[PDB]
């Protein structure tokens, strides 16, 4: 479907440019956190169409030197096109704030679901992971590192399908280069990293395999009580970690070969790519084209009554921050 799918695109981009920040309502908070916030908009003239607003203070962006990751951010998420993804469809900006208007998922935040249930049962991880697996085929197809995987970064629409969101980290990387930023919170961060060496896109298969470990028992595999320990045992390595009994010999066997020492051991780097990962054992049975078609029934289906419905979310109080400076640097040129 590349031509109508084309079409639709182009007619997409073509409504957005259109667009200006009075033509939406606010409805509720979805999210709230220090980069700002994302506030669920509706368009006014069609109460159908609602979106996630994300909106960041820029002073706060020049103050922790993110200028170059918001701009990757910007790039690599509107230039996605992936049903794993979430969309960006446009920017705005003033003096004081950008705002990125996304796709509204609605089936909740990941993270806040697997806070209520503790951890996820087999078959959901695997669904959730054989998305963050498609949404990276992408990406690395097109030669992006993601590096914030984690549940924070996984979100459901309201069929119950996941996407990732927050792009801060992203990055395009060059074949036969590697990127040097410590990104993340020290649970997460690849041995390459810790060790300052130098990292690239195998990072992005070490974060899966933590990511599988964490949403089947509620925590990742490398934690301890202070941030050097952390890295300690993250260097002990994946064979080092006593496994608990609940996690499937099959998605053991998954993450240990995903969180290999050597990047170019790690399982999806290999001779035939991502498809050793989705044609791991773990996958056996699991309809890769039914996930891609949409068809496939996810494990956890959330109930959303309308788009306006944040049900879904944690409540947030109103924004009544004191706002930040002006920031006329111009490196927001593009938004």
């Amino acid at each position: 479907e590349d031509a109508e799918a084309k079409a639709k695109y182009e007619a997409e981009a073509a409504f957005f440019a259109n667009l200006k920040l009075s033509d939406f309502n606010i409805i509720d908070t979805l999210g709230v956190g220090g980069f700002g916030r994302v506030e669920l908009v509706q368009l006014k003239s069609e109460e159908s169409k609602t979106f996630a607003m994300k909106i960041l203070k820029k002073r706060h962006i020049v103050d922790t030197r993110q200028q170059e990751h918001i701009r990757s951010e910007k790039q690599i998420m509107q230039g996605a096109h992936s049903d794993f993804i979430v969309r960006l469809y446009r920017t705005f900006k003033d003096s004081k704030y950008l705002y990125m208007l996304m796709e509204a998922c609605l089936g909740g935040e990941l993270w806040t679901i697997l806070r209520d249930r503790g951890s996820f049962e087999d078959s959901t991880t695997r669904f959730y992971t054989a998305c963050v697996v498609e949404a990276f085929a992408y990406l690395h197809s097109k030669g992006i590192i993601y590096r914030d995987l984690k549940p924070e970064n996984l979100i459901l629409d309201h069929r119950g399908y996941a996407k990732l969101v927050d792009f801060g980290f992203a990055k395009k990387i060059g074949f036969g280069k590697k990127t040097w930023t410590f990104c993340g919170t020290p649970e997460y961060v690849a041995p390459e990293i810790i060790l300052n060496k130098g990292h690239d896109i195998s990072a992005d298969y070490w974060s899966l395999g933590i990511l599988m470990y964490e949403l089947l028992t509620g925590s990742p595999p490398f934690s301890g009580p202070d941030p050097m320990k952390t890295y300690n045992i993250i260097l002990r390595g994946i064979d080092m970690i006593e496994f608990p009994k609940k996690i499937a010999k099959n998605a053991a066997n998954l993450i240990k070969k995903l969180c290999r020492d050597n990047p170019s051991e790690r399982l999806g780097n290999l001779k035939n790519g991502v498809k050793d990962i989705q044609k791991h054992k773990w996958f056996e049975g699991f309809n890769w084209e039914g996930l891609r078609k949409g068809t496939l029934t996810p494990p956890i289906i959330p109930s959303v009554a309308s788009p306006t419905d944040t049900s879904n979310f944690d409540s947030f109080p109103e924004d009544n921050d004191e706002p930040p400076p002006d920031d006329n640097s111009g490196w927001d040129i593009d938004f």
